[PDB]
Parts: C-alpha cells; structure tokens; sequence
C-alpha cells in the first residue's frame, strides 16, 4: 500500500504549548512524523511518495470560508499586533454569548478556537494545508480503486471542526478525504476514529449530514479531552440522524474491552451502507500513551487494523495522535500491517 | 464616606497571567490595592475599616451553586492531579458542543471558565471571598441610609458571569452588591459600570432580570476583552427585557465624547427608576492604562464622580479595574472627590 507523506509538516514546529499551567514544547512535534515514517518503512511500507499540493476546493465543503480565511493570516496579524509569543487564545464564546464575530486578531482568534492549548506559530497554515494534501491524495487512491492506502497527516485533524481549531488540529484531514471521496463518486461514507480522543471536529463536521456516518472510540468526554462532546445520546440531528456513534470508555480500558465497541462501530458502519472508510487512527491508545489512559497492547494495533480491513471495504488510514515513544511507529506500523495481512 | 477594605485581597497573589502567549506577572496584583488605598486616604477619605465575614446566602442569588463549589476547591484538585503550574483552563465550551458538566478538574475549569489569561491560584478563593465582603458591607451601608459608599474590592467582579470566572475576576461583587440592596428592601437598583472593559459578567446575571437596570460604558467588544457581549443591540431578555443598556466606544474615546454616553445611561437609569446605583469603578479608561484605549485624565474622574452623584440616588461604588501605574490611586480618588464634594 502507498504511503502519502509531505516533508513540509515541518512547518509546523511551534515552540509552545499551555500544558498543566506552563507553557511547555508541544507534544504534537516533528520527530512524530519521523518515528511514524521510520517504523512504516521497517515494517516494508516503502512506497512513499509526497502528495501533489492542493487548493481549497475540496475543504471548502467541510470548513467555513471565514474560517480557512482566519488561519491563511491569524500568524501575520498576531506578530503585526506587537505580541511577543505564539497565537494562543485567551477568550472564547462559551454560555450566552453574542454570535458576533470580532475583528480583531484577540478576538477572532478566541472566536477560531476550541482550546487554548493550541497555539499558532510561523508555517503552521502552509504545513496544514500539506497535511491536507496527503489526505486528498491517499482518498485520491482508494477512488481510483485501490484498497487499501496509508495519509502520513500531520498536523493532525480530528479537533477541527467547521470553523475551529484545536487539539493540535487545524484543518480536519479526514473530513476533508471523505468529502474527496463523494465528490469523486462515493455516496456514502464513514470515518472511523480509533485515536484516543473524540473527533469533536469530525462530528460537527458531519453532524447534520446523512452522507456520512461518523462512529468515534474514546476515552470518556467526562475525564478526557476534548470535555464537551463525545457522549454516546450525541447520534446526530437533522439529515445526519442516526449517523454518529460514540463509545466513550473508561480508564485503564484494555482491548478485550475497546475491541468489543470496534465490533459494535463496524457493525453500524456496514448497516449504513459506507462505501469506503476513513479511518482517523491515532495510537495514544497505547498503554505508554504519556496523555491518555487506555492499555492497547503493540500486537492489539495488528488484531485492530485486521478487523477493520475485514469490513471488506477500502480503507484509507489517515494520521491523527499518538505520543511521547518512538513506539508510536511500531504501533502504526501494526495496524498497517494488520490491514495488509 | 466609609471605605470598606480588606487586607485579605493579598491572599490572591497570582504568578502568572497568559498574555500575548507568554505567561507573565499579573496586571491585577495586590499593589494596585495598595496603591488604590495610600490615595484614597491621602484625599481625605480615612474612615477606612474592614469587613464583616459573610457566608453565602446574597452570592447564591446571583452565581450558580454549582460554580461557587467549583471555585472553593479548584486550587486543590489541580494540584492533587500533578499539575506544575497554576490552574489555566484549556478546552471551553463553545460552539455546538454538548451542555453536560465534566467530572474532572481539567473539564470543569473550562466549563467555570470565559477565559483563559486567569489563572486560578492558592488564596484566590479566599480573597474572593473577603472582596465580596467588603461589597455587601458597602451595600449595607447604603441598605442603612448613607448616600456613598466605597468598596475596595480586589480581586475584581463584572467579567464573573452567572456561572464562569475570567478577566480576573471569581465573585461579581457588584452583582452581590445589587442583590443585597434588593434583599434589604429595594425593588429597583441599578448597576453602572465605567470601567473600559464590558462588565459581561454583570450582564449575564441580570439579562433576564427586570429589578436591575445594567448600564456600561466600554472598549467596542469588536476590538476589545470581554470580545463576546457588549454590543448596543444587547437589550434584554424575557423579564429582563428593555434593562441593558450598552454603549460601545472606539479607539482614543476622551471625557467628550465618554461623557455623552454617562449622560444618556443616567438618564437610561432615572427612567428605570433605580433607588440606588452600584458604580462598577474600573481606571482603565485612563489615557495611560496599559491594556486600554480610551484617553480619559486625571480631572475627567471627579467630573465623572459629580455627574454621576448628581442622579441625586445613593451610590454604592465597588472597584474593578485600572493597572500599571500609581495614578490609578489618584484617579479613583478624583472619582470619590466628585461624589463627595
Ligand atoms: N492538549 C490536550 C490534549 C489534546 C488532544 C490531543 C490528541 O491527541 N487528540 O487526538
Ligand atoms: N487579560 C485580558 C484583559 C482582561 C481585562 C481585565 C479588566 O480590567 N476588566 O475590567
Ligand atoms: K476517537
Ligand atoms: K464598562
Ligand atoms: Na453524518
Ligand atoms: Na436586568
Ligand atoms: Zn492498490
Ligand atoms: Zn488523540
Ligand atoms: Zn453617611
Ligand atoms: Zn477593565
């Protein structure tokens, strides 16, 4: 299988990230991306090619205009404001605000942003924007007929929503494949999100649409980030009725457990009818996880990515969490290796 | 004038403030307290004592219940979960996300949260406490028949919404001031507040409610903190229809300009029939303030002091905001020269 991968994640290296109060180096770092890359080729995932860069036709139809806008120039008009650290918002429109947005730097950034933990920093649109182009070119793959392919993303996506950013996310990755998928043909899709996290932004993303089934294993929003979405009375309103499925777990959840909630999600996803699935894998289910308490053992992520591979519909594997350990490569690495099998 | 203060302010003594994405030392520290009181005195107001302790039962009126057990263990809980730094909200609720109510520290410091540069630290609740002290203890006064009052409060109150801290604030002290004048026998009180920054908070509190007119003069929320209320279309709502009144102003605003809009909100208030006015008093519109855009003098203080005791209504006058510099002293004293003189 091709393994889509852009060295320009690069662009992305903030210096700072709000952690327990201080501002410390983001986990969310290059050397990821290495590790990912090293592992997969190891593993014998040795065709790896750069994605063709794109515009934003696609991500227009999953993130608001004003939105894109914001971050394209959010970096340039925070540093011409005078401030002397990275883009961090600091107020939000939570409970009984006015919908209005603002216009200045201070303001929209707040009114961008889902999490204040997230800071914006120089090449961080230009490497989103490239981490998108490795989704679209790995959906690109499986519309043209190929089973199985491999989007290296980072930055990751899943926090993003249609006019946020957060959780070390900027541009939703695999909302962006899936919306590539239907306009190349499909008419219905799902996206799988077995990373750690709830897929807040993936779910806002298709919450009122019925074209996408969205099914998400993660720790409980109760205890774990994102905190304000992922419950499992969230099924989706509207048009998208009956097409979100959440499984929130508890801690120390081992894959006896977590592998119980990937049957009962393939099960709604096959019922649905998904003509392909994108799957937004994170490996901060891992049991070293340095921010995340679930207890994925290194041979779980083969008996997962086999499991998923054996909805016998294409899959397109796209990049999301996981921390802390090179191991993080092994771990992606398995589950290729189990989709491949 | 009595002037009610209490030592107790220096329990918060916070280290840190995010702002332009640096942590840095606070701009509401206890100094400004104490310049604030050298000036007071030194203008002749030296009938300076302290507070009565006060248990809860004016605040429940105002604030959540379950937002003021949040505040009374926060400190406690964050450092119990290992964190380094003081305790900063991350994630918020904001757009489309679920209204359930986290269980841990990290979820419910952002649900209790409006923003992020407010770092909860060891003593804050305590001192939140002893200023909304020194509020009901000046509302008291006013309740007995005196015509001025001054409550030194610190740490300040308007951005404290019904159930979320921020902008350095915990306890709307004004709020709990208006209550305890509707506890003592008022059926209309009026909230006045001139401090440059929206008293959102203040807002969020009595927007439903017809026995509190609320009046502020401020930055445009468009270019300025709190960024998500203050607008002039902010009316009221249900009970509280026609009792807001909001008067958004831009960059460089003087007493001219400043001055016509305290005209129009006193007439505003003299129709609503208030019995009393709570002056929320922030200095921050002043021409030196280093987070503030308005140009306001030293002189422009007692002007404002006369014109607003000249509704000829008692005035209960509670402290918000004004940094950075000694002269917030003089200034808030030029306001108590106006109403005294
Ligand atoms: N900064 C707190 C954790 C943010 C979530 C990161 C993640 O892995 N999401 O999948
Ligand atoms: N940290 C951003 C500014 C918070 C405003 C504080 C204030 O003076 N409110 O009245
Ligand atoms: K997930
Ligand atoms: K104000
Ligand atoms: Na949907
Ligand atoms: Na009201
Ligand atoms: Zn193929
Ligand atoms: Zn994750
Ligand atoms: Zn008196
Ligand atoms: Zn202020």
């Amino acid at each position: 299988m091709r393994v889509i991968f852009s060295e320009d994640h690069k662009l992305r290296n903030a210096k700072t990230e709000l952690y327990g109060g201080e501002l410390v180096p983001p986990f969310e770092a290059p050397f990821r991306a290495e590790w990912i890359l090293a592992a997969v080729k190891e593993a014998g995932f040795d065709d790896v090619v750069a994605p063709a860069r794109h515009g934003l036709e696609t991500v227009l139809k999953v993130h608001d205009a004003g939105y894109l806008n914001f971050l394209e120039t959010a970096w340039d008009r925070w540093k011409a404001a005078g401030y002397k650290g990275e883009a961090i918002a600091t107020s939000f429109p939570v409970r009984r605000t006015s919908p209005r947005i603002p216009t200045d730097i201070e303001g929209q950034i707040g009114y961008y942003c889902n999490a204040a933990e997230t800071a914006i920093s120089p090449g961080t649109w230009e490497a989103a924007l490239s981490s998108m182009a490795s989704a679209i070119d790995g959906a690109d793959l499986i519309a043209a007929g190929h089973k199985a392919a491999f989007s290296l993303c980072r930055p990751p996506g899943h926090h993003a929503g249609i006019d946020m950013f957060g959780g070390y996310c900027f541009i939703n990755n695999a909302a962006v494949a899936a919306q590539r998928l239907l306009d190349k043909g499909a008419k219905k899709i799902a996206i799988l999100d077995v990373d750690f996290h709830h897929g807040n932004g993936t779910q806002d993303i298709f919450y009122e649409r019925g074209d996408v089934f969205f099914a998400s294993l993660h720790g409980d929003p109760a205890e774990a980030f994102p905190h304000f979405l992922g419950y499992a009375e969230e099924t989706g309103k509207g048009a998208g009725a009956g097409t979100t499925a959440n499984y929130p777990m508890g801690r120390g959840t081992p894959y006896s457990v977590w592998g119980e909630a990937l049957t009962d999600s393939l099960k709604r996803i096959a019922a649905f009818g998904a003509e392909a699935i994108v799957v937004s894998l994170g490996v901060d289910t891992f049991e070293q996880d340095p921010i995340s308490f679930f207890k994925l053992t290194s041979p779980d992520y083969i008996t997962m990515g086999r499991t998923i591979a054996a909805s016998g519909v294409p899959l397109l594997v796209v990049m999301e969490g996981g921390y802390g350990v090179p191991e993080i490569g092994l771990n992606v690495a398995n589950v290729l290796k189990g989709v491949a099998g």
